């Protein structure tokens, strides 16, 4: 396997499937590093935060938990296809980065909370990461180049 990936048992089916422990992605596929990335994400925000507010929200109050069941959902919209990344992002995350549909720029390594930067340059051009924690808030990462 690649680096950061690990092959696992799905619980409720019984069918291999891969999984990142960089980005917290799960892949049935299995799967066969840049100097700048440019990544998209969405942020929900908790009461451990470091800054518990944002555009959305002056004081944000939700636990960690309720932030990882927010997170949670909107994995499953995207990844249904029911909802783009960009949709959610613009819609929902606790980052100013929201008014871009989520888009960050480009950033070498050096510049991210070190968990973001992992992720994001362990991912591929066009994959979107699982919840990433971070002192800010949970993320999910989109990879755009």
């Amino acid at each position: 396997l690649p680096p950061g990936w690990e092959k696992a048992m799905s619980r409720s089916s019984g069918r291999v499937y891969y999984f990142n422990h960089i980005t917290n992605a799960s892949q049935w596929e299995r799967p066969s590093e840049p100097a700048r990335v440019r990544c998209s994400h969405l942020l929900v925000k908790h009461s451990q935060s470091r800054r518990p507010s944002s555009w959305r929200q002056e004081k944000i109050t939700r636990t960690k938990e309720e932030a990882l069941e927010l997170i949670n959902g909107y994995i499953q919209k995207i990844k249904s296809g029911e909802e783009d990344f960009e949709s959610l992002a613009s819609q929902f995350s606790d980052c100013s980065s929201a008014k871009a549909r989520g888009d960050l720029g480009a950033f070498s390594r050096g510049q991210m909370q070190k968990p973001f930067e992992d992720a994001s340059f362990a991912l591929r051009t066009g994959e979107m990461s699982g919840p990433v924690f971070t002192d800010s808030g949970i993320h999910i990462i989109l990879r755009t180049e």
